[PDB]
């Protein structure tokens, strides 16, 4: 009975991964992710220069979720870079680097950069699409066309099995039109879904006041709010492309959670605000509590279940 | 201390109703609904024939919310209109007509139709904008030409002062658009923000199984689910339309529900699931709760906070 998986070419302890962004910007956090029990890691989303992102408080937490308008601050590629070339362990479990370019020349830029270490050491690239291009546009995955621009060019610039992380979907039609759009590209080895649920707002009663200071308020949304929405994504997605890995990313905060992304097909499970507010030891409880459920209904690996959801009739 | 409002001409007890879909369907249905606290009520929304609408089970709810794929039953718009027409007592609340039909045509052909009931005993009519096109265009509301379309097409027929039902939106070029749309039209004096977030998919963890019938599982979303989410879109559109009403609905179960709505600048707090699990009763409770808050606050009226959310700085 086991969590262990192959894909991509890693090897993975379980299924089990920080969302990007949460524990993942400086070196401190990185060394902590890397010394939990997390089957692999992503960097925190970098573009080319250093970011000290919006002005604060910028997240927040609840008993059903989080919400969060961070505005990208990281350290810079420079910085993720020589952590991939240089600070990582690969012995411990898996790399990924999160891009996530304000222009399609800045990921272009920082992706060719990426290559060689990618070549070399392994590291994985997850390009963030659920972010802004221009302003008064939607973000790049609501916009087939930008969307379909991008990946060609990161197609060509980097040449390597690549990863994309989405913004959710609603409706059928978009489904179907960004599936299509992503199964014209080879090298779109994985998906996934979800990024946080766009621009919710959440007031406090007491103080009838917005809880973050950007954008008057409106935020990201992650957490068991968006569960749900995570599922249909994830089993929309694998339905739709036989050819590419899904990764669930979405209101995870327990094992049942975690075994209902993978019945609708996850091979990869990430936790967002759950790890914001428990911390790394999180993933030793997601990894029993999978197993005991497991164990309960006779299944030895994630294989015989993932996909599997059943339909009535 | 009371909180009776006036808008579109009408008197109202106080700021509840029904959501579309919710409890007003049959007569006995909307004479229940009549027979309740609720300062309005809103009947099923309606095709030109009867509908059986899809298989069940098509409804189910859990304590987080609820997941429907309905497939729009209903007695047809007969029914509706002579309900409206000849046994709606309108000395005990306004009504409201949810039209929802398949076409712009079939639209039309309802309004045209309704309008002569509307002058005579003033039943308001919802447009429902959140349903299908679902054959191969996204819905309408996503779809803002389409949008465009019925809402000239419409206020022509119809010739009166009514509302819309919206989907909601996860991103600011999308309010900045939808909102500019609704703009156009003089008309529209009222937009309910928001119908069921689109396409969630809630599995069942023992059986292994999707919970509703239809469509392989996936359905419209209501509940606490999508309160943050009501909350954004009811305030992106009260701040983008200021010559409009923005009705509230999603997520309320409770009377701080309630308040958050009105704060974030609803007129009128629609309930769905919450009526959908706990009956009529839910009136009494929440105008208690409402009228609990706003006297531990000293507000005297709706008006006094009425979209007075604070931002930070
Ligand atoms: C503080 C915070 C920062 C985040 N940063 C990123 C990011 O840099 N890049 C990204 O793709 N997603 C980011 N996300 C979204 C998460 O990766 C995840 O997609 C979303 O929070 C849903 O997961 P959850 O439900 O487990 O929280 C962030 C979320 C939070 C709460
Ligand atoms: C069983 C059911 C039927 C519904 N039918 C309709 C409908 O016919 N027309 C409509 O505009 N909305 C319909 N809705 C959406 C609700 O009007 C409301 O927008 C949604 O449930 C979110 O509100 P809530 O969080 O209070 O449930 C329906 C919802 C449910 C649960
Ligand atoms: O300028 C911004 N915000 C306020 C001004 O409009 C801004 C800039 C870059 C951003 C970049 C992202 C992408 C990174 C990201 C963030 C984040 O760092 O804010 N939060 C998420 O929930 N998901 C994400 O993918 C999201 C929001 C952003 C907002
Ligand atoms: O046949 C349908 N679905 C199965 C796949 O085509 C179908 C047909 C008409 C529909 C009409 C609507 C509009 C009514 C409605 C319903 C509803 O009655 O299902 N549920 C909601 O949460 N919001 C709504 O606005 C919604 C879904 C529909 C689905």
């Amino acid at each position: 009975m086991c969590l262990k998986l192959n894909l991509l070419d890693h090897v993975f302890a379980n299924p089990f991964m920080n969302a990007a962004g949460v524990l993942c910007s400086t070196e401190e956090d990185l060394r902590c992710m890397t010394a939990s029990s997390s089957g692999a890691l992503v960097s925190k989303s970098c573009t080319s220069a250093p970011r000290d992102g919006n002005p604060e408080p910028r997240y927040m937490a609840f008993p059903l979720g989080s919400i969060n308008s961070m505005g990208l601050p990281n350290l810079g590629f420079d910085f993720y870079l020589k952590y991939a070339s240089d600070l990582h362990d690969y012995s411990k479990k898996p790399l990924f680097l999160s891009i996530s370019g304000l222009s399609v020349e800045e990921n272009v830029a920082m992706v060719r950069r990426l290559a060689p270490v990618a070549q070399e050491k392994g590291v994985l690239l997850e390009l963030n699409l659920s972010c802004p291009n221009v302003p008064g546009k939607p973000q790049v995955a609501y916009d087939f066309e930008a969307m379909r621009t991008y990946l060609q060019q990161v197609s060509l610039a980097y040449g390597l099995p690549f990863g994309v992380k989405m913004p959710p979907y609603f409706d059928i039609a978009h489904f179907d039109t960004a599936a299509a759009v992503l199964n014209e590209f080879p090298l779109v080895k994985f998906v996934t879904c979800v990024n946080s649920v766009g621009n919710g707002l959440v007031i406090d009663a007491e103080s009838e006041s917005v809880v973050i200071k950007p954008k008057q308020g409106f935020g990201g949304l992650g957490g068991k709010y968006i569960l749900p929405t995570a599922l249909a994504n994830v089993n929309a997605f694998y339905r739709r492309c036989p050819d590419k890995l899904v990764f669930g990313c979405g209101g995870v905060y327990s094992g049942e959670d975690a075994f209902l992304h993978i019945l609708a097909g996850a091979s990869m499970v990430q936790v967002g605000t759950a790890l914001q507010e428990e911390g790394p030891g999180i993933f030793t409880r997601l990894e029993d509590e999978l197993l005991e459920i497991m164990a309960r209904k006779g299944y030895r690996t994630l294989e015989e279940f993932r996909g599997r959801v059943k339909t009535i009739e």
